[PDB]
Parts: C-alpha cells; sequence; structure tokens
C-alpha cells in the first residue's frame, strides 16, 4: 500500500506500509527516507495527533491516505 505525508513547506514523500505498521514504524521510514529523527516528527490524520505506538489500522488510515507531518524540537 501507499501513504503519503505532506509537510509544513509543501514537499510530498511517498511511504510503503501496512495497516499494521506502528505510527512510529512509519517514522522510522521517514528517518530512513529523510534523515529526520523520530523525536522530531509529529503525524496528524483528521485532526488527531497520531500515537506513536497505535498502528495505521487503528485510526482507518486507508490506502492513499495523506498524512500530515510537523516537525518539531
Amino acid at each position: 500500500m501507499q501513504i503519503f505525508v505532506k509537510t509544513l513547506t509543501g514537499k510530498t514523500i511517498t511511504l510503503e506500509v501496512e495497516p499494521s505498521d506502528t505510527i512510529e514504524n512509519v517514522k522510522a521510514k521517514i528517518q530512513d527516507k529523510e534523515g529526520i529523527p523520530p523525536d522530531q516528527q509529529r503525524l496528524i490524520f483528521a485532526g488527531k495527533q497520531l500515537e506513536d505506538g497505535r498502528t495505521l489500522s487503528d485510526y482507518n488510515i486507508q490506502k492513499e491516505s495523506t498524512l500530515h507531518l510537523v516537525l518539531r524540537l
């Protein structure tokens, strides 16, 4: 499956995931792709700040969803 990650700056990432992927694992693939440590990553979907230990499936994040990545310090 393909999901997307859209940033405050407009740039788009695309990630291959599974519904059983944890939000933390999405942050790991982002770090594998962009070098951004996972602690600097907040993911949001439908206004819900997604917690690291739940899965996409837990949030009904399905094929071709577009999450929202807000970096932090």
